């Protein structure tokens, strides 16, 4: 789900381009939740803006954004050329986990027929069954299934109650979130308040960008507890233009000035001042570049094609190649206690959880510790035991994954030291933990994540390299693996030049139902999250199967039909996989083998082979991922297949 | 695959016996699976028994043993009713490895074309290249691509170059095996050692059953080192003795139940019968032992397939399981088999399962309910990846080695890897004198009878309860867990009728099946104590129905697998009345957003799920750590009916 609302304070719009400034910051977010989005404006059709605030309009419509975009415009009611001084607009994409994406569980909420209270939300309350059951005896109407409507039919039942004529926008929405639980955030609009917003959030990100050629008022609003010297404004004049948002790509086109609010910051935009209730003005580090596709035609594309730089990226100011040294600044002060203590846990959802699988091994070869990997679901069900001397590694791209948060909190009630692995600075998991380390691969806006997971990778390895550095008998494997780091962008550059041999493949396999994917070792990780990928945007029945498995049951699936790829790498696990690949065979599969380039007899004995550059083995695992995000890329095109926006789902799954 | 012999001493026995008693032997081996068959006997039609012991006739033959049979009677030059005083036959089936099934290539293999030796053969003989090329510049002639026949002139050549005239049939042996590598069960007959037996394994089982009408010398077989009344075992007055040589103990038990197992480099001999145990390397012995086992135990009785069988005797096979172990009149445990080492167990700080396949299952089946009861970390290993990666043990970790078979490679070397690193290590086996039951510190014996069907059913659920049971022990101090204990107890109670109840559901679950008969996949989800139920539910239909069938952890749908779910995928969900009930309805709802429309396998009075799905397998309540036993019972049947209707054989491998 996200946020995003345009709040231009004497600063003339047309009617156009507000909402065109709306569908932009929705596609901004798009990837969060794309089943249905809506927005929120002024309607009436009078010259004077002034007799205009009173009228809200409501334009919501099931589909992406595009849907939406299509939706406002062509209309034979809304006049797009009012000039509007002074006008607030508020958007919201959904991501419908439950029942129908239909425009009435949409967002915009709303308080009655005639739209007195309309409001944004991002999260769940716990108790929106109670709300609903008080407010209806009280003599409000529900029309939607949706959690989010508890809390207009609320602001509105605080505003029928108040004990002054002129109680604060702020007062209302502070008696609501007193009766909501759980998590939200929230952005509201209402005729009675003219032109005023109110965001607050608690668990749910919610910041306010800004934007003006004159200068702020200050750079430190002071957090208030219910003048000139408080609130965030131009000096001399009115001018200035706000951004309320749920992330901060929807705000970065427009201005790097932005106000991350905290949890029960009740926000307030009045007389165009921003006032916080119950913050820091701060320029962000993010380049626009960062969230275009390029020259590509699509976010997934061009994220698997930059991981060169990506790894480049998370090694920057942290590996040194000369002498062979490894520097994780934001582990510094804790490294020391880190090896103490007695096991390592990593928690992790999805591709997150394939991350520790791909480097468990190198964990507990450089380490010596006992390394156990946890899907945070299955980790917070069992209630697994976990005691002071126990390191948990919570990785985490987004770094607001609920479960992976959740388990983040169950360790830290235990004592436990607690490391953060996110690609998303002041996060949840980012600020929660006692260190972390953000991969640094940039914005990542497909819904597949790719280059966090090679991140995610890398920096788990240079993990161990550090924990390692004291131990003469591990210098030789140090030099071996740093050396397989420095020559790892040019090798994976080697994989993508590729491309169109994995697609002429992909053309044997889109017609497929199902394709089975099988390593083992180092490469277990990767028919895992080769089989995720595939199943996550082509759609295809794939699965991932142990190697060493296979004579367990498993292989009674293969027949001369059945798809199969096998990766087969000149490690220690060569002879085994040769094993399972005569099994295969045996059976009367034709399977793609994904082997190193040297490998004469795998490539002499079979017909489809992808062949990639040798590295070390614990890197192995990050070229031989690459051809299958690169097949699952293929397949989905082939089927006809959007690779950005997956069906059933979105990025980030940030509420449970 | 499968050996047989059997050894008349001084107990008359016309041939006619004899041969129907090899047969026998072999058809309690069938179902290991083989390709040939063929037997070894004493030949000539001298009406004197004593004269014919220099004439070996054989009988091998391409096919199942039922053939075999007929080529036995259909011999016109061979007269039945010859009665021998001694005698020897061995009997063998064959799974082809080295040479294609034919007669040349069936067992047993001869030492040249007058039958001097011969011998039948488990196993592989890894170094047989380089034996039979010294063997053919010696002047020996190979007349079979077999490695076995390298074995029969081996031991011709050690005859032919033996020192004195009377040089033991152990002496040469000795000598055979000492030039041997790879794996192997062999037993030997020979015309220059008439009426004698010798019978030696490494890495194959091998065992002897004992009958006599006379008291026997001993129980406990001491080893001789490179002879007398004290030495072996025979029967003590009088010279009547009948042995019983096996690879399984299942073509023994029919005759008798007391068996001597023999170890890696044992060299049995029966000379003058009576049988002596040789090793070339407080005084080690092999102990002549009872079986619980009974003929009734391995027979299809009234059922149609031993897979039909083993699951509808689930209520037998887990009462079994609990006999002489758990006391219903006050509410304690005890695995006799852990008397000495339970001490030392609560003592470890940490608990880790090996095992492969099913039996892996049962780890993670039963891992939250050992978390709970042990509040020790409990860490579930895939066998084969827990030798790649090197896993660290400790002194102070408990390993656990769950094989229905006891012989499993990678679980078994997986116990030596342990053992190596100081752990304490427990069998948990179902197959008496099996390798993991031996080298392991301690074990607990599953008792659910004999598995001949080719899929685990009555094995996983016996390891199930096997394992709670253990769990109980580790908090019977505990006062704060005294109630726990007894919930989990009268659940054990109740526990057989509730399968029975589950079993009554069989018609339901054909309905199933024919809504499944023509679909490729299917989707098992579920979560907590029931992922391991859609992991194994999925392993069977894999196994046994040959279509895709996958499980998931609900909890990872909207991280990507949720993207596989239409209208047109076939879904199967287990919800049960457990602590993540909501959970599990919250990934129903978003099942059903997505046109999902899954079969929900849950609690009978489960009211809300039966009227919102359509079609639902309603099994009843039982303890949250015991369900898993009853819906995973539904998910047997289904595999069992799929396979069925598409005209499969459920008691044929397939996995060859
Ligand atoms: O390709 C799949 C996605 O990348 C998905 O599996 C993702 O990993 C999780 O939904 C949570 O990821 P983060 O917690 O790292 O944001
Ligand atoms: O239906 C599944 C099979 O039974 C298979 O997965 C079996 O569980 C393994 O081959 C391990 O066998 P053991 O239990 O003998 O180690
Ligand atoms: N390797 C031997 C015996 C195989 C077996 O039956 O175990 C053969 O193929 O003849």
């Amino acid at each position: 789900c996200g946020i995003f609302a345009y709040l231009n304070y004497h600063v003339p719009r047309t009617r156009r381009e507000i909402l065109e400034t709306l569908i932009k910051g929705l596609q901004r977010l798009e990837y969060r939740g794309y089943d249905s989005a809506g927005v929120g404006f002024d309607g009436g059709n009078d010259k004077d803006w002034e007799a205009n605030a009173c009228k809200i309009q409501l334009i919501k419509k099931k589909g992406k954004v595009k849907a939406l975009d299509e939706e406002v415009h062509k209309q034979q009611d809304m006049d797009l050329d009012i000039e509007f001084d002074v006008h607030l607009g508020i958007a919201h994409t959904r991501w419908a986990t439950h029942g129908e994406p239909s425009p009435v569980n949409s967002h915009p909420q709303r308080s009655d027929k005639n739209n007195e209270f309309i409001v944004i939300h991002n999260g769940i309350i716990t108790n929106y069954k109670d709300l609903k059951k008080f407010l209806e005896s009280k003599g409000y109407d529900f029309e939607s299934e949706t959690d989010t409507e508890t809390i207009a039919k609320l602001v509105k039942y605080m505003y029928d109650n108040r004990e002054s004529q002129d109680t604060s926008f702020t007062t209302l929405v502070e008696r609501v979130i007193q009766q909501l639980e759980g998590a939200f955030a929230l952005v509201f609009k209402s005729v009675h308040f003219p032109g005023q917003a109110v965001g607050t959030r608690r668990g749910s990100p919610l910041l306010i960008g800004v934007r003006s050629e004159h200068k702020l008022s200050t750079d430190h609003i002071p957090i208030l507890y219910r003048d000139s010297t408080t609130c965030l404004f131009p000096v001399e004049e009115k001018a200035v233009e706000y951004y309320f948002a749920s992330d901060a790509s929807a705000v970065i086109e427009h201005t790097n000035r932005v106000i991350f609010l905290e949890d029960d910051d009740v926000a307030a935009v009045v007389d165009g001042r921003l006032s916080i209730h119950r913050r820091a003005v701060q320029t962000l580090q993010m380049e626009l570049q960062q969230i275009m596709k390029g020259n590509f035609s699509s976010f997934m594309q061009k994220e698997i094609f930059e991981q060169p730089e990506s790894v480049v990226n998370t090694m920057r100011g942290r590996v040194n190649f000369d002498d062979y040294t490894v520097n994780l600044g934001g582990l510094k002060d804790h490294i020391k206690e880190i090896q103490r203590c007695r096991r390592l846990i990593l928690i992790a959802c999805g591709t997150s959880y394939h991350a520790g699988v791909a480097t468990r091994q190198v964990l507990e070869e450089l380490t010596e510790l006992p390394v156990m990997v946890e899907l945070a679901s299955d980790f917070r069900d069992r209630n697994t035991p976990v005691f002071r001397d126990d390191v948990c590694f919570f990785l985490s791209q987004s770094g607001e994954t609920a479960d992976t948060l959740m388990g983040l909190r169950y360790c830290k009630e235990r004592g436990a030291l607690t490391v953060g692995i996110t690609n998303t600075v002041g996060s949840s998991i980012s600020r929660e933990t006692d260190c972390g380390v953000h991969i640094n691969a940039g914005p990542e806006i497909g819904v597949a994540s790719t280059k966090a997971y090679t991140s995610q990778f890398v920096s788990l390895v240079m993990f161990a390299l550090m924990m390692c550095d004291d131990r003469i008998s591990m210098q030789e494997r140090r030099k071996e693996i740093m050396l397989g780091l420095k020559r790892l962008p040019d090798l994976i550059k080697e994989v993508l030049s590729m491309d169109d041999e994995i697609q002429k493949l992909a053309t044997e396999l889109y017609h497929q139902k199902s394709v089975l994917i099988m390593g083992r070792g180092y490469h277990y990780a990767t028919c895992l999250e080769g089989a995720l990928k595939i199943k996550e945007i082509t759609y295809m029945h794939s699965e991932g199967i142990l190697a060493g498995e296979l004579k367990h049951g498993p292989l009674a699936l293969v027949d001369k039909l059945m798809p199969v790829i096998m990766i087969i790498m000149r490690d220690h696990t060569y002879a085994k996989c040769q094993n399972a690949l005569q099994q295969v065979v045996a059976r009367q599969g034709r399977p793609v083998v994904i082997c190193d380039k040297e490998d004469t007899e795998t490539i002499k004995n079979t017909k489809r082979t992808i062949k990639v550059p040798h590295s070390v083995d614990c890197l192995q695992g990050i070229l031989s991922v690459i051809p299958l995000q690169l097949l699952a890329f293929h397949l989905a095109v082939l089927r006809g297949y959007d690779v950005d926006f997956p069906r059933n789902l979105a990025k980030s799954v940030t509420v449970e």
